[PDB]
DNA sequence: CTGGATCCA
DNA sequence: CTGGATCCA
DNA sequence: CTGGATCCA
DNA sequence: CTGGATCCA
């Protein structure tokens, strides 16, 4: 995995937008651009890069098992590190270089929660969830927790999440 | 897979050896590990004609040892190389009579130590079984106890036999487990 | 069935 | 802070 | 490698 | 309707 510039990224996350699918039972879906969403250190304007962090957006469990291990990017030379349900890496050929590509999954209900997750940074989640923690809630990728126990919050974006998790909002870049 | 098959009289002759020369560096003092707080356990304890590597469960009697006991563990007059080594679990490739062998260390605390002969004597199907019923009336059995909602069930017991009878199975020899 | 060592995300 | 993939145990 | 019950095309 | 997929403790 090659160093990249923001302006790299973005170029790569373009041309991936139109060209993500996966092979289900031998019928090749294509994944809509609205269920494609630019996390890591790309959503937070970091003009350094070590990596493309994409989170795609499932809108059904049993997909769960075909979507990124059947995962295809039409007309594109990468290979496959490592490749599981939840996160997949893939080396793409980019010009005379190698990128990083990580490919993450969520499902519609998990959206603000992973969208959270993997906007980062690091520094920034450890302070929110021991916040949380204090209060013996758990946050993580998936939901907001108490006693082992989901906590139905009943939002869509991550802005709202933000908001009734009790934080003052701040955008992508802006967070640390 | 690292290591040689060994019969299992090999096995038990390996062990016979290093029963007395297991020790470990508690902050530059050789402690040596006491015969009694080693048991041999997988496909030896199982008396299996044919074995893939020896595995041994250590007996460690206070949680502070366990960040010394396996990361500085020594076996002296014995030629080995480690793949992994933690606190838990170190896998350690030994030279044995002129063969290549593959011997599995792994760490309970005392209160956990009917837990982990259960867990680490298998078979793994037999495992399988045994969890996935008691799964079922929503425990949730590991080499460290028995839980329920992630909170330790205190179970007056002491050796594997009796655990395996208060768990509400029928006790078992390690050979006749399928 | 459940979890460890490693190296990430 | 909290969890995933790999290859085991 | 739960494994019988229950769901759903 | 029933059989493969998924549920659940
Ligand atoms: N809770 C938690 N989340 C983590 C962690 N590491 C990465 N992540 C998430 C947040 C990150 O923004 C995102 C991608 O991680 P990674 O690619 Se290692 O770092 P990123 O911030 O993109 O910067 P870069 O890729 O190093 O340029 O995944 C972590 O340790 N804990
Ligand atoms: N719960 C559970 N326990 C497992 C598993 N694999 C190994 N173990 C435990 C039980 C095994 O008897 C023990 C040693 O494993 P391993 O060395 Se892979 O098999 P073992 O029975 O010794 O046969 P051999 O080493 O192949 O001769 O560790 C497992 O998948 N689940
Ligand atoms: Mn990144
Ligand atoms: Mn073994």
């Amino acid at each position: 995995g090659g160093m990249l510039t923001l302006i790299q990224g973005k170029k790569i996350v373009n041309h991936l937008r139109s060209r993500l699918a996966f092979e289900y039972n031998g019928q090749l879906i294509k994944i809509l651009s609205k269920n494609i969403v630019a996390v890591g250190s790309l959503r937070r304007e970091e003009k350094m890069l070590n990596d493309v962090d994409l989170l795609i957006i499932v809108p059904e469990k049993k997909l769960l098992k075909h979507v990124l291990p059947n995962i295809r990017i039409k007309g594109l030379s990468f290979s496959v590190k490592v490749c599981g349900e939840r996160k997949c890496v893939l080396f793409i050929e980019w010009e005379k270089k190698t990128y990083q590509l990580d490919l993450f999954t969520a499902l519609a209900e998990e959206k603000p929660y992973a969208i959270f997750h993997f906007t980062g940074p690091v520094s920034y989640l450890i302070r929110i969830r021991a916040a949380l923690k204090k209060k013996n809630y758990k946050l993580n990728q998936y939901g907001l927790f108490k006693n082992q126990t989901l906590v139905p919050l009943k939002i869509t974006t991550e802005k709202e999440l933000i908001k009734e998790l009790g934080f003052t909002y701040r955008i992508p870049k802006k967070r640390l």
